[PDB]
Formats: structure tokens, sequence, C-alpha cells
């Protein structure tokens, strides 16, 4: 079992989840993330137990993640439900912000608002490894 | 005096760049990429003698990363300022395409359209080691 499970849009944050899987198991975490550890089976249940398995939800919030995510009322995002699974099993849920527009609760689905109340971490391309450290001080 | 330059486009690849300088550092490169190493004085002349300094020069060529260097016939875009040293000093050049368009000739400088004569790297997300192995193979 995974510390840290990493959900990410694949479109636009796989750079900088693999940089976040790096540095974290340099520093021991065990990091979940699908490319590294999604094996064979029947995905959708495997990334279900994934997330609640894993002590931390690490939210990698890359530009428009969460774009797919709006009028999803049926829950068919995949981030979306990695999200709506953290948050219904009470995990440390760290966001990582890198040039990502916090949206107005109103826009999102009412099963995921709560994403918002949790405190973000800002990447900074400049400071990375303080911000490494950073994270790993949010981590559990 | 690092062995690998790393060059890239600010607004686009700046995650690929610090991945790589993590993978190349651990397997025991010395990286130079200017978040990094720039350090106080005049950048221009710095990140010059960067590039003549190092005997691999690593282009990561992420989408649009060399859209300003078009047209850009008195040399004032940094990567294309890089590219033209890197091409001047006969250095071992490694460029590493990450959803990069490959440019056709004649859209560049007179002075950089060398750079499409050097054999690149495809970034595999799905790959990512198999990647870093690959480049590490054509480093020197
Ligand atoms: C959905 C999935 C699949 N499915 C298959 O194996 C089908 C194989 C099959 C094909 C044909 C047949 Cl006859 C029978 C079987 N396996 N594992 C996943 C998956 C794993 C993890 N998460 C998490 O959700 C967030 C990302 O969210 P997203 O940004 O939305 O990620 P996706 O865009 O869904 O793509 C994610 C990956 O599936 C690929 N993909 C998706 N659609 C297409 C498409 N139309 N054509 C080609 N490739 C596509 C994409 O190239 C990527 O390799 C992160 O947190 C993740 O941990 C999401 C999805
Ligand atoms: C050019 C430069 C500066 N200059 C200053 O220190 C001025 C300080 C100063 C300010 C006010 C006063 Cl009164 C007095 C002094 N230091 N080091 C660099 C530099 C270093 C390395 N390479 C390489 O070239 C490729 C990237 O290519 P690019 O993608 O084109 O890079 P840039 O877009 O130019 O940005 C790169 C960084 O400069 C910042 N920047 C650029 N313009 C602006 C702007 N209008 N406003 C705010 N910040 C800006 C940006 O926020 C980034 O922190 C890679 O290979 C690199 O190794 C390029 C540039």
């Amino acid at each position: 079992t995974p510390d840290v499970f990493i959900s990410y849009r694949r479109n636009s944050g796989s750079q900088l989840a693999s940089l976040l899987k790096v540095h974290l198991q340099l520093h021991g975490f065990s990091v979940f993330i699908d490319v590294e550890k999604l094996e064979a089976g029947k995905f959708e249940d495997k990334l279900i137990q994934s997330v609640m398995g894993a002590r931390n939800f690490v939210l990698v919030l890359s530009p428009g993640a969460l774009d797919k995510c709006m009028q999803d009322h049926d829950c068919k995002d995949w981030v979306h439900k990695e999200i709506v699974t953290a948050l219904s099993c009470g995990k440390n849920i760290v966001p990582i912000i890198d040039g990502f527009e916090w949206p107005e609760p109103q826009v999102l689905p009412e099963d995921m608002q709560a994403v918002l109340t949790f405190n973000g971490i800002k990447w900074s391309h400049e400071y990375q490894e303080a911000t490494i450290e950073k994270i790993i001080r949010f981590l559990q």
C-alpha cells in the first residue's frame, strides 16, 4: 500500500506528476502513479482501491485540469472520480498548483466542491527544492 | 564545469527540463539548468560560456518550443542563441521530443537549420525509465 496517490490530468500534468513521483520516492515515500503501478485487470476498481489505500492524495492542478470535471454530473471523468474517492475516505488531500486558475466552487460538481477547502502548495519552478520540502511537510 | 547543458522553453518545457535534470544528476552527470546554476552577473556571457563548457547539449523540444526562434534572424531569442552556440561548438546535441511537431527547415533561421540533422529521443510518459536509459546512452 503506497503512502501517496498522485492524481493528475494526462494531457497537461504528466510531467509535473512524474517529477513529484521521483522526488517523493527519493525521500522515502511509496507512491502510486498509474503509469508505474496500475497493472493488469479492470482499472476502475484498482484505481478506487488505490486511492482508498493511500494516506495522502496529491492532486496535480495543471492549467485547466478540472475543466472536464465541470458538468460531469454522472462522475465519468477519472480525476473527478479520484477526488470524490479521496474526499469520501477523508484522505489527506494536498493540491499542487502549477499555473492553475482557482475555480469558483459553484462551477464544480457538488460532490467535489470541498476540494477548495484544502490548503494547496504553489509549485515554484525557481525554488523546486523548497517546494518539495513543503510537500513533504504536508505529507503524513 | 557541468557535462550537460539543458536548453528549454520556459513557458512549455520547464517541468520536463527539471525532470531531466533530476534523472541525469541521479545517474551522476553534472547538469546546467538556468534555475539552479545561473547565478549573479551578466547572464548573456554566463549562458554562452555554460553552453561552451558542456560536452552535451540536451534540447527540450516541448510543443511550440521553437516558435519564438522563427524569423528571429537577429538572434535575440535565447533558445535560438543556445542552439547556435551548440552548433558552432560542435557539441553533442541530443533533442528530446515531447509532443513537438518537427518543423521544416525553411521556417527556421539559417544558422539553426542543422539542428534537424541530429538524432532525437522521443519522450515516452509510459516508459520513462527506458527513455532516461536511452538519453544516458546518448550522453558522452
Ligand atoms: C482509462 C484507462 C485505461 N483504459 C484502457 O486501458 C483501455 C484498453 C483497451 C483498448 C481497446 C480495447 Cl478493444 C480493449 C481495451 N487504462 N488505464 C486508465 C486510467 C488510469 C488512471 N487514470 C487516472 O485518471 C486521471 C487521468 O485522467 P485523464 O487525463 O482523463 O486520462 P485519460 O485521458 O483517460 O488517458 C489515460 C490513459 O488512457 C489512455 N486513453 C484514454 N482514452 C484513449 C483513447 N480514446 N485512445 C487512446 N488512448 C486512450 C491515455 O492515452 C492514457 O494512456 C489520473 O489520475 C489517473 O491515475 C485514468 C485512467
Ligand atoms: C533573460 C534572463 C534574465 N533576465 C533578468 O534577470 C532581468 C533582471 C532585471 C529586471 C529588471 C531590472 Cl530594472 C533589472 C534587472 N535572467 N536570466 C535569464 C535567462 C536565463 C536562461 N535562459 C535560457 O533561454 C532559454 C529559455 O528561453 P525563454 O523561454 O525565452 O526564457 P524567458 O521567457 O526569457 O524567461 C526566463 C526568465 O526571465 C524571466 N523573464 C523574462 N522576461 C521577463 C519579463 N518581461 N518580466 C518578468 N520576467 C521575465 C522569466 O520569468 C524567467 O524567470 C533556456 O534555455 C535558458 O537557459 C534565458 C534567459
